């Protein structure tokens, strides 16, 4: 029931809020320990040409790989003019207000479309265990997870459609 109610100390983001980028790369916009309100806007590009829209899948957590991240929700902005990967500029704004409600707005600068979703910190999104897990795991594999992001490099992307493919055979490395 948390929208005009409280939870103990929602001043800072308990985990980093961001998106998944194609490949299982977690792109962080609002970091943990960052005191809200905080609105972060970045212009992302979709890694696909002839796209009909973009999908913004919101993930929370500290991992480099989105599989250890919490899925908050997603919204599909459909009806974007089919064009090359980086022709439509989609500015994805994570606007987290003081109540900890994450409003993710995606604004497409090419045609001028905009779509936003209201993701509130209300559900058993994380348990107290989950929060500590994601924090601890990223700290635990502090070298590995940062190298993941750095070796993959491909982040700050948007997907036109949910690819939903990993194909983890021998996983990765």
């Amino acid at each position: 029931s948390s929208k005009t109610q409280d939870l103990l100390l929602l001043d800072v983001a308990p985990l980093s809020l961001g998106i998944e980028t194609a490949g299982g790369v977690m792109t962080k916009l609002i970091p943990r320990n960052s005191t809200i309100p905080t609105k972060k806007s970045e212009i992302f590009s979709t890694y696909a040409d002839n796209q009909p829209g973009v999908l913004i899948q919101v993930f929370e957590g500290e991992r480099a790989k989105t599989k250890d991240n919490n899925l908050l929700g997603k919204f599909e902005l459909s009806g974007i003019p089919p064009a090359p990967r980086g022709v439509p500029q989609i500015e994805v704004t994570f606007d987290v207000d003081s109540n900890g409600i994450l409003n993710v707005s995606a604004v497409e600068k090419g045609t001028g479309k905009s779509n936003k979703i209201t993701i509130t910190n209300d559900k058993g999104r994380l348990s107290k265990e989950d929060i500590e897990k994601m924090v601890a795991e990223a700290e635990k594999f502090k070298e590995e997870d940062e190298k993941e992001s750095q070796r993959i490099a491909s982040k700050n992307q948007l997907e036109s459609i949910a690819y939903s493919l990993k194909n983890t055979i021998s996983e990765a490395g």
